[PDB]
């Protein structure tokens, strides 16, 4: 399913922090993406919530 | 910011199963949105991982 | 399965510390149980670190 | 401090497949135990729900 989320100014800033840290850590620019990411955060959450 | 995301059919499903919850503890259907749910369980896990 | 664990100093306050405010919100039996509620946390940790697996 | 858990049958098998996975993954034997992990979940749980506050 294709979905909107709103997310914060700091929400962002983190989410390309998580980004730059892999590619510093070796992800080349093509591996990494800020939906792939997006995606792993909303997938912590939802299994927060369920617990 | 808008973020447009492809989610999974289980996480779609999910998140509809905590609307559908939330309207059964008394919750208003006006006061309630797909997109808001979502984007909140995203804030909460970005401090997961912050926290990890 | 029971399971005996050595915490922090810290963890163990921390998890004293939400016991009482469960208490204080009229919480009582399994609701301010240090056992329980440690268990339940360390099943939080769990169903976490699964994701990245 | 010491502490006494009750843990599921499932999540105990969860913990020591960490344990497998870990001894696959740049880790050694003795290392890595059952208490290390269970303790290490349990505070990453604590952490988990101070998020969540």
């Amino acid at each position: 399913a294709k979905v909107n989320l709103y997310i914060s100014n700091d929400a962002y800033e983190k989410i390309n922090a998580i980004i730059e840290k892999r590619r510093q850590e070796g992800a080349r620019e093509k591996d990494v993406s800020f939906s792939a990411t997006a995606s792993m955060l909303l997938e912590l959450g939802l299994r927060v919530h369920e617990a």
